[PDB]
């Protein structure tokens, strides 16, 4: 329409393939290099120049990029264009209190859209079709990367955003979306919401589900499919690499998200060592950017823990089940959290120690997440039992505000806490299982 | 950049801007008759077809719309073309549980787009520029709008959003926004949190804002000129016409929003007999779009109070104050409600009897709204207060998920709100 086709790239020759993507990454790389003092910095420490890479393996020598490099440019260093060619920004979870924050040229955007629009057709969906787009819109990615993709490829597109769920159900009816892209965690909440307004979730309009932004399981998938009536697919990204349309599965093949390696070129490593290790290896995934103007990524370490599976339905590559990471992020109804967020926020009221505990949890299929902080002792003897209550909600709604999850608050006494024998703290206890 | 420059129409002599007008006139009000069989009826019915339409002074012959005939239409009943054709859909209040729904094609984005950035650069935005958007993303038309408008102009969009007070500040402190894009209401928290942060409010980035999604004072405009060291900047809109990007001002003159009326099409009526006013003359303002394709919008009336003022500078007229609606329409905090949508939801909960009062104050600068609702009498013998107060909880949390507004919820005996001697309440007292 024109995006009803696949685009010739999608079904080309791995040699064809691999060709484009050399010579993208000679570009990215020289890009990187001449334009972001970071890594004119990294990879001169390192020993190797743009000019080093003659094949794809070449690769290997070049360090890694991690979330701390952002961390320790904020918020623009990391730009390799001047910010008045920068047209959009996106922000998520950090380590400290300033988010990871990413920038897109116009033609990133543009980029950005079309392979979100091949994501969304990979998985079915065509020009004409509603399209209900419940991801977060804002600062988030979700939201606004599928709508761009979404609109690209000719849906109609309910801008619904990630909330207010019975109104989602109201719309869902009253609109009949084809296709719905949501977590998958507030697909079962919408399902619940169905069964409470007397709908049964196989009387609904929607023919295909879109899911990502965190992990789900093969039991899941079989649980929303059989009670919605739909084939669920896998969409895969993360905001420093572009967002969600990195990868996507073919609703042929149901065999995986498809890694869109024409723009991402992944690798895959042991976590520990670093080593790359041959296709169908469970570890590390990294993504080298191919195409990206604003903030190319070099060897950005995603911390996911899954492997490269051969191609199928696609000129490109597979992901393996996404299985867990390598750091301590905790993902809570597509939010990534870092213990170490909560921690700042909780040091940040003058009654509290620092010490503090999360415990996640499963009630029925929600997840929730508990925060236990400590006064300090000379508090216990003064605050008030109103006092620490507000302090409690005070606390949830910084976390809430600032970090973007809900949360249980308790307060406790100084040595509430189990510890070790010296007074250290499991900081995160998941349950979820 | 090719939106820096105005567009050679924003200049144009009055002659050259009405004959484009009566043309675009013409074919808006064909694709309308031909292609949606609402207003095939209501043309037919008043007499009136598109050739009737010769000169502008002949719009006064064709029907008003209203927000009923979206109502009486929905979801989608008065799209002109195919669903298939359509690509995005944006939801208000309605006056009922259905929200008032709109859609737009390809061409319609895009040309929402360039009116939205013509718009940012009226208000004195450039190519170039860092731009904090934080009216609302989602189904409310304003966050999208004025996205779409300022990535067009080739701003460093940060799409905020309506929410998150603390992070707001954060951010313009950390990414050094040159403009603002909010609700006035908002404007004024945002300046409480910059205080409450240590943070003086005339140290920020910020050189330009731009308010609009409800009415506010040449007072409020001085305050936050004054305190934040910006110019301020009126933008208008509504969502069945396109969005906000309807009409903006002109910061070289800030005499109030320019319609950008080669696309929408004014008219001032007397809000009680129909009949067109003369410019300079107060009374309601209609719209007739004239490049919609998806959702052509004929006669509608907007319900606001204001008045049609002439060009300075640019070719088109301005908005006088807008200065109240001709319905019983509520904003708070740029939210749309209507007192009957309340009505509903109360009316839903099986213990109340649908008596109700919505009281509207303001704490400090802070709009509030405060609603009373009373139980049935058989209830109030038999429901406990932990019941009650949960009752209350729950109003008032599917008045935030349906409505989009927070309040606080009391509940009453039966006879509590006081009423005509036939037990008729007054629905709205407005104290703000
Ligand atoms: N399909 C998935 N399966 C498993 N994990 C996922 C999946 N999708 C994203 N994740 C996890 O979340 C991260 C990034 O979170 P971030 O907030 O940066 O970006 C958005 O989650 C972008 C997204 C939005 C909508 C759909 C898909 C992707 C990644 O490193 C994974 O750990
Ligand atoms: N600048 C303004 N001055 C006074 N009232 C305004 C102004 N802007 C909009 N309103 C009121 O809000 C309605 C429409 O509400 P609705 O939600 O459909 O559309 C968005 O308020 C669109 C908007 C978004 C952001 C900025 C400006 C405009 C309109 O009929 C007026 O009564
Ligand atoms: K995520
Ligand atoms: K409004
Ligand atoms: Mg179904
Ligand atoms: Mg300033």
């Amino acid at each position: 329409h024109p995006a009803a086709a696949l685009e010739p790239i999608e079904t080309a020759s791995r040699d064809e393939l691999q060709a484009l993507q050399l010579e993208r990454l000679k570009w990215s790389l020289r890009h990187a290099y001449d334009n972001v003092p970071h890594y004119r910095r990294t990879f001169d420490a390192a020993g190797v120049h743009p000019d080093d890479l003659k094949s794809l393996a070449d690769l290997a020598k070049f360090p890694f990029s991690t979330k701390n490099d952002l961390r320790d440019n904020y918020p623009f260093g990391l730009f390799a264009v001047p910010r008045e060619q920068v047209v959009r920004v996106h922000a998520s979870s950090g380590t400290t209190g300033k988010p990871t924050v990413v920038g897109y040229t116009a033609r990133d955007i543009d980029t950005w859209a079309n392979v979100t629009a091949r994501s969304i057709r990979a998985a079915g969906g065509r020009p004409g079709d509603t399209l209900h787009n419940a991801f977060g819109y804002g600062l988030f990615t979700g939201g606004l990367g599928i709508h761009y993709g979404a609109e690209r490829l000719g849906c109609m597109v309910v801008p619904m955003s990630g909330g207010q769920t019975e109104k989602q159900v109201q719309l869902i009816r009253d609109f009949e979306p084809k296709i719905i892209l949501v977590t998958p965690s507030y697909m079962l909440n919408l399902i619940d919401e169905m069964v409470r307004q007397g709908m049964d979730p196989a009387e609904s309009s929607l023919k295909i589900g879109i899911f990502g932004a965190e992990p789900w399981t093969q039991a899941l998938r079989n649980e929303v499919e059989t009670r919605v009536g739909i084939d669920a697919l896998d969409i895969y990204g993360l905001s420093e690499v572009m967002g969600p349309g990195v990868a996507c599965e073919c609703v042929e093949t149901k065999d995986g998200p498809v890694i869109w390696e024409d723009h991402f070129y992944p690798e895959i490593i042991d976590p520990v060592t670093g080593e790359v290790l041959p296709d169908g290896s469970q570890g590390e995934l990294v993504f080298t950017s191919l195409t990206k103007e604003a903030m190319p990524v070099i060897r950005y370490r995603t911390r996911d823990l899954t492997a490269l599976l051969p191609p199928t339905a696609r000129a490109m590559r597979r992901l393996a089940k996404i299985t867990g990471r390598s750091d301590d992020m905790l993902i809570v109804r597509g939010v990534n959290v870092f213990p170490s967020q909560i921690e700042e926020i909780v040091v940040a009221l003058p009654l509290l120690s620092g010490q503090f505990q999360i415990t996640l949890s499963r009630d029925g299929h929600m997840d929730r997440l508990d925060l236990a902080v400590e006064l300090r002792s000379e508090a216990a003897a003064s605050v008030t039992d109103g006092e620490r209550a507000a302090l409690a909600r005070e606390l949830q709604h910084r976390i809430k505000t600032m970090v973007g999850v809900s949360s249980g608050v308790t307060v406790l006494a100084a040595g509430g806490i189990p510890a070790t024998a010296t007074g250290k703290a499991r900081r995160v206890i998941d349950r979820r299982q």
